């Protein structure tokens, strides 16, 4: 789509950068929701496409006439208050539902200049950040991750893509899902949008996930038919690390019995460790709550190897086979070599509540109340809190 001509006031977040010899150095950066978040409008009013389908195929016919059709509209601070995010200093809140309107926001990091996204290289470095987790119950996802969107939201692909970073467009991430609009213009062959994709964090205050996802295309690739599938081009699945399914249920959770209390801040240190040839082999994380290191821990079930973090071996002895098929470790590397947008967003799920991440061998949620209905039921507003955003040499982002 064609962007209107409205202000777009993006919010302004501020972000580290470390290295051993000199610390931490702040920075500026902005956030800017996604391209769908600001609305995308025909002039009578009417959409141009719902998540899922090719776009509204009288607006749409081929992809210029779609440009000049579809408004999207700029989005001043009150309309990003009013989709659920606001930021102060170094922190980033985000608000699931605001005035009982469910905004579920999804936000990218852009650069000081505001018409880049930050492009993170994190092979081979450091990536901390503190958080907030005591409002999501089971079936919330307050998440922090990694796709390898195009740095200019695909404007430099086509003639008709105007968007740009500057509004939110060129989205892609691992489930290649069919959106109306790719790299800012009308997927009218209504191809899924795939990419390489590293979930940080994946969490809610019951459980967390750590999973990368490889995909054997570089860049934003828009797949057809078994392309899209679970044999195609993309690992959906990813290799997944959560202590729960590694049989360590004490590690992380609500209060003092865990050893990482979910209802208080924490910080998250993860580390990218990169062999002499450059490729990334391992992953490894680490937490400080209350000034202590807490390591993760060791894989507490048989058959994985006895570690604390996740390489090739972990990922084929958990049935990571999609992940060891398109390349495994290795392949994700590539893609955080490349450079990375950052994504940050806040959902739930009606299809199947989230159970994947909180509840049997997952976590400690029960079947139901994981529902969108009783999740207000026990957390009227969920939301979650991501600050102090520290990208660095390993050794370098965070402290006791
Ligand atoms: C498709 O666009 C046409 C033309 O504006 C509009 O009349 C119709 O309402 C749209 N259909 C949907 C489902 O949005
Ligand atoms: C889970 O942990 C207990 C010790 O806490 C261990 O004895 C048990 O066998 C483990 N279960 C599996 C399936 O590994």
């Amino acid at each position: 789509q064609t962007p209107d001509k409205a202000k777009e006031q993006h919010p302004k977040l501020e972000t580290y950068r470390c290295t051993k010899a000199s610390g931490c150095k702040k920075q500026t950066n902005y956030i800017v929701a996604d391209a769908g978040i600001h609305g995308i409008r025909q002039k009578n009013g009417a959409g141009c496409g719902d998540w899922g389908q090719k776009p509204n195929a009288t607006a749409c016919p081929d992809e210029a006439s779609c440009a000049k059709n579809c408004i999207l509209s700029g989005m001043d601070s009150n309309a990003y208050k009013n989709a659920g995010i606001t930021t102060s200093g170094n922190k980033l809140r985000l608000q699931q539902l605001i005035n009982n309107q469910l905004v579920s926001p999804r936000v990218y990091l852009l650069e000081e200049n505001k018409k880049k996204y930050e492009m993170l290289h994190l092979t081979g470095t450091e990536f901390s950040f503190d958080v907030e987790m005591e409002k999501l119950p089971c079936g919330m996802n307050g998440a922090l991750y990694l796709s390898e969107m195009p740095q200019d939201g695909g404007k430099s692909t086509s003639r008709n893509s105007k968007a740009g970073a500057y509004y939110g467009a060129g989205y892609c991430d691992a489930q290649c899902y069919v959106t109306p609009f790719i790299n800012g213009v009308g997927n009218i062959k209504g191809q899924g949008v795939c990419c390489n994709e590293l979930d940080i964090w994946e969490a809610n205050s019951r459980a967390t996930h750590i999973a990368p996802h490889p995909c054997s295309k570089p860049g934003l690739y828009g797949c057809t038919g078994d392309e899209c599938g679970s044999s195609g081009i993309c690992d959906k699945a990813g290799c997944g690390w959560n202590h729960n399914r590694i049989n360590v249920t004490d590690f992380y959770g609500r209060g003092k019995q865990y050893k990482v209390d979910s209802t208080r801040k924490f910080t998250v240190t993860s580390q990218f460790v990169a062999n002499k040839q450059g490729d990334l082999i391992e992953l490894h994380r680490h937490y400080i709550q209350d000034n202590k290191v807490i390591e993760s821990a060791v894989v507490n079930i048989s058959g994985p190897p006895k570690i604390n973090f996740i390489n090739d071996k972990y990922c084929a002895a958990t049935g990571a086979n999609e992940y060891m098929r398109l390349g495994g470790t290795k392949q994700m590397g590539d893609a955080m070599s490349r450079g990375m947008v950052l994504a940050m967003s806040v959902w739930w799920s009606e299809g199947d509540f989230m159970a994947w991440l909180d509840q049997g061998v997952a976590g400690p949620c029960d079947a139901t109340e994981g529902d969108p209905k009783n999740i207000v039921k026990v957390q009227p507003n969920p939301e979650v809190t991501f600050s102090n955003i520290r990208i660095g040499e390993i050794g370098s982002t965070s402290s006791v």
